[PDB]
């Protein structure tokens, strides 16, 4: 039950790379864009890469990458639907929203109005 996470603004997909970097791509065939959601309970989820097995992580320095440490505090996310399949993903640890920028970089922000925090989630 894989899902794709897609930018509403640009249509770019959230991708993880073999080196652990996380960014955006327009290549629908990239194997790094398939994710699996697992419940943590209490409204939290993990997002795990089908390709690499790494979980999506946000770090104290604001960077977003992947990790295989299931105990890392930065891998818990909260999906907040806004209606019509639009969602925000908020980090339990930092309080930031996951942001994909038009240039394909992925980081965090507290700006509710940033167009890059708007995500769609669709089955692959």
């Amino acid at each position: 039950h894989e899902v794709l996470l897609r930018s509403t603004e640009t249509g770019q997909w959230l991708r993880i790379n073999p080196d652990g970097t996380v960014d955006g791509t327009r290549d629908r065939s990239d194997p790094g864009i398939q994710w699996q959601i697992s419940p943590e309970g209490n409204g939290e989820v993990l997002l795990r890469s089908t390709e690499t097995g790494q979980w999506l992580r946000i770090n104290p320095d604001g960077t977003v990458d992947g990790t295989r440490d299931r105990s890392d505090p930065g891998i818990q996310w909260q999906i907040s639907p806004e209606g019509n399949g639009e969602v925000l993903l908020r980090s339990t640890e930092t309080g930031q929203w996951l942001r994909i920028n038009p240039d394909g970089t992925v980081d965090g922000t507290r700006d509710r109005s940033d167009p890059g925090i708007q995500w769609q989630i669709s089955p692959e």
